[PDB]
């Protein structure tokens, strides 16, 4: 009846949220795993000393030896069992393959977690999916493996395990989409809401005199660095877009992408006869995550507090401006194109984006750097046909390196 998770990113965003609720529910919750990078280990050693997971896997292993310093100086405070420490590439697929915990929470960052959340799902564990950029690149093994060409998300194949989003904008869809019957699945529209980000309303010559600082500066929202970027960029919503279409089997051409500045509306669902199922709620990331980790029962928490229509003013939506920021269409072209299109629209910007926030290149680069890489593979062969997972692992690779390559206009 507990849930044993096993949190891949604890440091992160999605992470520390994640262990928040286990932390307030710790009859329900228990931690058996941990991950994350090494670029935090103070927070790693206290996630180990409070929740006590069995296995802990480290990215940089170069820093075994200031955990175990960290950890040391915890024992002191209070004794705790030492983890068995994994590590190496191969780590991260045996932490997932553990048998002894229920749920994934995949929440590492990019295509470092496409494979253990695969091994997880094949082994019959739920997977808590954060990770949009899995489905991005990954989308048809994940129907393949999941055996659906419909809604990935869910048990509603009316042994794998299940597949559950974190993603406020796909939780929103799956909670609009609960009751639903198969009768009116897929739906007409999948509406999908975009604060539009911090440059809403400027021009494109406004967008060369922006700084890394003003990009990560969120509305909205209080996330991750890259997250943060791609809803300045609005990638963020084209990279959700694409998802979308893998995750609840619809058209490229049902899915609209609405500015909705007050975030109010996390996204909706219209059906045949034109009924409109919205989720509205508060930017706080703890009512998706926890519903991944509950479904289809609904947590009741102190900080479960539910949004004012009345106090919060008035909601606007509009349609994004398609010009100024181009990345949308970008992800749109790179759906419509399919096979490894999405994939190489992925690496590419994640490259661009550490290279932005390595100030190495500007933020209308970004656009530039993955238009400029998606030209070229247009340009390499188009066979598609079938997708294998190591199709897009040497796809993901050549467009990452041709994202470096990317030399800015001069
Ligand atoms: N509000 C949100 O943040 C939100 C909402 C919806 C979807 N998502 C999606 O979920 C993903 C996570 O976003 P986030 O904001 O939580 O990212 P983040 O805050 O930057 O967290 C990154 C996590 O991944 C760990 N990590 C990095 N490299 C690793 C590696 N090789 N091996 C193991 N762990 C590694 C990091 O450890 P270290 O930092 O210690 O190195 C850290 O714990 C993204 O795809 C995002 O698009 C996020
Ligand atoms: O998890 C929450 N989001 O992905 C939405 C916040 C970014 P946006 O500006 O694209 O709405
Ligand atoms: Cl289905
Ligand atoms: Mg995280
Ligand atoms: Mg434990
Ligand atoms: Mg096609």
């Amino acid at each position: 009846r507990v849930k044993r998770l096993v949190v891949l990113g604890s440091t992160g965003s999605i992470g520390k949220s994640t262990l928040e609720i286990a932390r307030e529910f710790p009859d329900i919750f228990q931690i058996v795993g941990l991950a994350a990078g090494g670029s935090n280990l103070a927070l790693l050693a206290e996630q180990v000393a409070a929740f006590r997971p069995q296995y802990v896997y480290l990215g940089d292993s170069s820093k075994v030896a200031e955990l175990q310093e960290r950890l040391n100086d915890h024992e002191r405070s209070a004794a705790f069992p030492r983890p068995r420490l994994l590590l190496g590439d191969e780590g991260l697929a045996e932490l997932a393959c553990v048998p002894n915990y229920d749920i994934l929470v995949s929440a590492i960052v990019g295509f470092k977690g496409v494979l253990p959340t695969l091994k997880a799902l094949e082994a019959g564990k739920d997977v808590a999916l954060a990770n949009k950029e899995a489905l991005v690149a990954a989308g048809p093994v994940f129907r393949c493996l999941l055996s659906t060409r419909g809604l990935l998300y869910g048990d509603q194949e009316r042994k794998c395990g299940l597949l559950l989003p974190v993603d406020s904008e796909h939780s929103a869809i799956f909670q609009a989409l609960q009751g639903v019957p198969a009768s009116c699945y897929p739906p007409r529209k999948l509406l999908l809401t975009a604060s539009g980000g911090p440059f809403r309303g400027r021009t494109r010559d406004e967008l060369e005199q922006v700084t890394l600082e003003s990009a990560l500066k969120h509305p909205k929202w209080s996330m991750g660095a890259k997250i943060t970027i791609d809803s300045a960029t609005l990638m963020n919503k084209g990279l959700e877009v694409i998802e979308a279409h893998f995750a609840f089997g619809c058209p490229y051409s049902s899915i609209e992408v609405l500015v909705h500045p007050q975030a109010v509306i996390h996204s909706a669902v219209e059906l045949r006869d034109g009924a409109t199922l919205a989720q509205l709620g508060l930017p706080d990331m703890k009512l998706p995550i926890a519903y991944a980790l509950t479904w289809p029962h609904r947590l009741a928490a102190p900080w479960s507090a539910g949004v004012d229509l009345t106090r919060e003013g008035n909601l606007t939506f509009e349609k994004p401006d398609l010009n100024t920021f181009g990345c949308l269409g970008l992800a749109y072209e790179a759906g419509e194109r399919g096979g490894v299109a999405p994939a190489c629209l992925n690496a590419a910007n994640e490259v661009a984006v550490e290279r932005f926030r390595n100030k190495e290149i500007g933020f209308v680069d970004i656009e530039d750097t993955v238009r400029h890489v998606m030209a070229l593979q247009e340009r390499e062969r188009d066979n598609f046909s079938d997708v294998s997972l190591q199709d897009v692992f040497d796809a993901d690779h050549w467009a990452r390196t041709a994202a470096r390559a990317f030399k800015p206009r001069k």
